[PDB]
């Protein structure tokens, strides 16, 4: 049993809710919150900009030190950093950004990072301002992630569309 409340069960291991991942993280304090990161860990907009704002920019400060030491991530890759006031850890995962012309096939590799964590709170990778189809992202998620994932969907109309079209 875990403390994720009001989620709709999609499969054995994937659950979904219309909610602000910022509020969900603050409330549940999950072991892992997933950030929709870019390779430079520049948290400017969308999930990344929101999670960073909620940390009072501490996420960005930590991220800048990470990049200075290690260099950029790979598209499809990830790193584990602090969750600050939101979670124990933040898994920064880079899905392909279609608005940058990146290869959507890398979305499966991006979701494979979730399998290293037994339970996660997460957004849809490559969706929103990353430019890919959100129905597609949910499908890749369910077909790739085997660990327990709680997907918080910010946009109410998108949430309704995702539930109603889920196969
Ligand atoms: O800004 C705040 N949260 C906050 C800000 C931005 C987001 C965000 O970009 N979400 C994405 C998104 C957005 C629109 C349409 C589709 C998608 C799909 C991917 C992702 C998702 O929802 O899975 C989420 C939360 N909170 C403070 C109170 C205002």
């Amino acid at each position: 049993v875990n403390s994720f409340s009001g989620y709709l069960k999609l499969t054995d291991n994937v659950y979904i809710k219309n909610a602000d991942i910022v509020e969900e993280a603050k409330k549940v304090k999950p072991t892992v919150v997933v950030n929709a990161a870019n390779v430079y860990l520049k948290h400017g907009g969308g999930v990344a900009g929101a999670l960073n704002k909620a940390t009072n920019n501490a996420m960005q400060v930590e991220s800048d030190d990470y990049i200075a030491t290690n260099g950029p991530l790979k598209v499809g890759g990830s790193c584990v950093l602090s969750g600050h006031n939101l979670a124990k850890h933040c898994l920064h995962v880079v899905g392909p950004n279609v608005n940058k012309g990146e290869d959507i096939q890398l979305l499966k590799s991006a979701y494979e990072n979730f399998n290293q964590h037994e339970v996660l709170l997460a957004p849809l990778l490559s969706a929103g301002i990353f430019g890919a189809d959100p129905i597609h992202s949910l499908r890749v998620c369910v077909d790739t992630v085997r660990t327990n994932v709680y997907l918080a969907v910010f946009d109410k109309n998108l949430y309704d569309k995702l539930v109603s079209s889920f196969l």
